[PDB]
């Protein structure tokens, strides 16, 4: 079914409110948003095409895992946050993205029209591929939701680590985990149960 709005609601509202005051509490509750009340995998998020942008990173950059999208996740993350907070400092409205940790963490992990779609999310807008730029006057509020889903794209890598830690003996790689988690809205320990049991030949 359709996500919980009461409950995304007032995560989003706690999330905000703690930036602008660790997430470990936070997380808690995401990781409980994203399998509750079997919210279908393809409502978890509307803003990032996640799992469609996990499968292009495993599939395509060798040197990617659900580890390296949770950092990519992560620093993404930042640069949204630091951008609602902060969004009259010229360290914001031009970010570094062509050198420094950015080139290690989110161009070694995302593709490129990924990076590009996120950003835009944000209001940033490269030039020449490259010297990202927020233009136009900012919208707080819609780089909190982004930053927000960038929260929720971490967690879920969170969530297919510990499925796939519950299932490690299978011989499954971490594809296969994202398409049990995808294609089922069973919570973690259900999923990693299907899996086992489909390992086992038990259906």
């Amino acid at each position: 079914g359709p996500m919980d709005t009461k409950f995304k609601d007032d995560l989003f509202r706690k999330y905000v409110q703690f930036h602008e005051s660790s997430d470990e509490c936070l997380r808690v509750a995401a990781s409980t948003l994203l399998s509750l009340h079997k919210v279908d995998p393809f409502y978890r998020f509307r803003l990032i095409q996640f799992y469609e942008v996990v499968e292009s990173s495993l599939r395509s950059l060798s040197s990617s895992s659900l580890r390296a999208l949770h950092g990519a996740f992560s620093m993404l993350e930042t640069v949204g946050i630091n951008l609602f907070l902060y969004p009259w400092k010229k360290e914001f409205r031009s970010i570094k993205t062509y050198t420094g940790p950015f080139v290690y963490y989110v161009k070694s992990t995302l593709l490129e029209e990924d990076i590009r779609a996120i950003l835009s999310c944000m209001g940033y807008t490269p030039e020449l591929g490259t010297a990202y730029k927020l233009r136009e006057l900012v919208e707080t509020l819609q780089v909190k939701m982004v930053s927000f889903e960038l929260f929720l794209a971490k967690v879920e890598c969170e969530q297919m680590l510990e499925i796939h830690s519950q299932v490690k003996d299978k011989g499954y790689s971490e594809l296969d985990i994202v398409s049990e988690r995808k294609s089922s809205a069973e919570d973690v320990r259900g999923c990693s149960d299907a899996l086992r049991r489909r390992a086992e030949g038990r259906e």
